[PDB]
């Protein structure tokens, strides 16, 4: 859509058609979406492309009740690793604005504290889609929506940006679809039969353009409201609905488990060259 | 951008993260564009996605002077293999409208004969960008621009569609960049130094959204006019300029040489599971 000026001259290694970047993993989905692993991207090319568009990335994070304790490490490590060099707007949703730590930000980065009422299962999807629609459309190009009980340990950058993305759940990337913990009751809007499903995406890291993220969160919120009216709560709450949405609306990139990992639970397997965004004990 | 309704339930093999589709070839570029090979896509998923948008594909082909002889086989084989099931509009540019063969088309497909003056090196880029701009924007979603001295032998479908694509030249996909026959004189707008270049794209098959194809063809036409004013003609004419454009504006998919092959010259190597669109003797 938007007019893109030419890239400057760059000197980098030639990609070789008869040499894969990675032979140990699937790097493209069957609907031709890249699956983002280390070794698949030249970050210099991508940084150029996204800086030439003056890209602004919004990051939403919820810190309600005791989870305000996680904000200091989350934000300080985001400053070290998340979209460095690009414009970033953090949106911290909290019931305790005074408990938000004072974190020093790099240039071109800003943080907004958005107070929410105390307490729900629907809160994140509702808030991203019903309350913040207009603000996000005016302020950022992409939205990234993550859990707070996390820290950045390595690069998370513009390689993730695309109209719509989900992230492979670290516990299920090697699982067959029948083993996925999708909602299996046909009475739920999140229902997925045992013979359907591409991947099990984790609810803790998804994103896309503002328009696509509002579409996803609106759809998930509406589906959760239908379930509530029908007296059913999906097995994994908003994650169950996110999985149903991404089954029916294929993401345009999929992030590998580099982007959502728990080292205490799962170690550091050979397939992960980097642990980028990792669980903190809760 | 445009609102996308949900995919229906579909039953197909689960993609497996720890099993690549292809281990013998590069299937994604370093800027995260898919490289389209057989085995990388589920055409049922893609057909659903593109049919749900009622996608219309325009195909431009030039048949000037003796090359009108190639139209019958080109069009009859396009009917068997090109975008079958989707809406197709062929645009045949010719100096001999009466020499266009009467080819029977499947439903949802149409052909327009567009007369051009007899005779130039710039003609295709000029015509696609200066003369047809308004018509294409109203009539089709994507444009596909190909040589006529060709036949379809196998499936060429919506897996190629994306905002901007080029095709790997069949003679150079295994070559190092210093061997690419880019324009090497710095006096040409098409100049690419020996340490730059991702791929050598062939001028005989490129495309994208109407907007991106008009951008590319406008840029190439303008650059060719500068060269003409400066008394220089690039070594491979519009192909040299196409290569310069796609170096500076990275394509969002790259087609493998399945999509542009010469079997008399190059045989049928192991890396090609299908020969889709192939040279006819000229
Ligand atoms: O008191 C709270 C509780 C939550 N939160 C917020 O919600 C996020 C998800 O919760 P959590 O990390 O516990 O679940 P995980 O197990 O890591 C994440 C998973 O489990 C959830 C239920 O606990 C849902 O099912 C979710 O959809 C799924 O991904 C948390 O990071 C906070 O940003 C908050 O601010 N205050
Ligand atoms: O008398 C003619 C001559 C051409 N054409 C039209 O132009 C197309 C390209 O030419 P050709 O296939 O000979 O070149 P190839 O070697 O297969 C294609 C290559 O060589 C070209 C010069 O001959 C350019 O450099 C081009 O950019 C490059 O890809 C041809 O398919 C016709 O649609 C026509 O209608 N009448
Ligand atoms: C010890 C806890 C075992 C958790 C293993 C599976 O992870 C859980 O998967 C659920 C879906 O089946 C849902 O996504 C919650 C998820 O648990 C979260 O993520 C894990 C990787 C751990 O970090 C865990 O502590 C966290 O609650
Ligand atoms: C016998 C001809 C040898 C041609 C080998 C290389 O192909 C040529 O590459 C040029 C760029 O260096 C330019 O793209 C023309 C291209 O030749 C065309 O494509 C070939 C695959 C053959 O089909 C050939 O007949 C055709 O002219
Ligand atoms: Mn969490
Ligand atoms: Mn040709």
């Amino acid at each position: 859509g938007e007019f893109m000026v030419s890239l400057p001259r760059m000197v980098y290694p030639q990609p070789k058609v008869l040499t894969p970047c990675r032979k140990d993993v699937l790097v493209v989905t069957p609907w031709l979406a890249p699956i983002v692993w280390e070794g698949t991207f030249n970050i210099d090319i991508l940084n150029e492309q996204f800086r030439l568009q003056n890209t602004t990335i919004g990051l939403t994070v919820f810190a309600i009740k005791k989870y305000v304790a996680f904000l200091k490490l989350f934000l300080e490590t985001a400053e070290k690793h998340f979209m460095v060099g690009h414009r970033v707007h953090y949106y911290v949703f909290t019931d305790q604005p005074a408990a938000v730590p004072r974190v020093t930000l790099g240039t071109g980065r800003q943080l907004s504290v958005l107070e929410v009422g105390a307490y729900v299962s629907m809160r994140r999807m509702e808030m991203i889609s019903d309350f913040c629609e207009r603000r996000f459309l005016s302020e950022v190009d992409y939205l990234v929506c993550v859990d707070v009980d996390m820290e950045f340990r390595d690069h998370v950058g513009v390689e993730i940006l695309t109209p719509l993305f989900g992230t492979l759940h670290p516990s299920f990337y090697g699982s067959s679809r029948e083993a996925f913990t999708y909602e299996r009751r046909p009475q739920s809007q999140a229902y997925i039969p045992k013979d359907e499903g591409d991947f099990y995406y984790m609810g803790a890291f998804f994103g896309g353009s503002v328009q696509e993220v509002q579409r996803l969160t609106r759809a998930c919120h509406q589906a959760m409201m239908v379930d509530q009216a029908n007296g059913i709560e999906a097995v994994w709450h908003d994650e169950s609905h996110l999985n149903k949405y991404l089954l029916r609306h294929k993401p345009t990139k999929v992030l590998s488990p580099e982007y959502l990992w728990d080292q205490q639970l799962l170690g550091w397997p050979a397939v992960l060259r980097k642990l980028r965004f990792t669980a903190v004990p809760k």
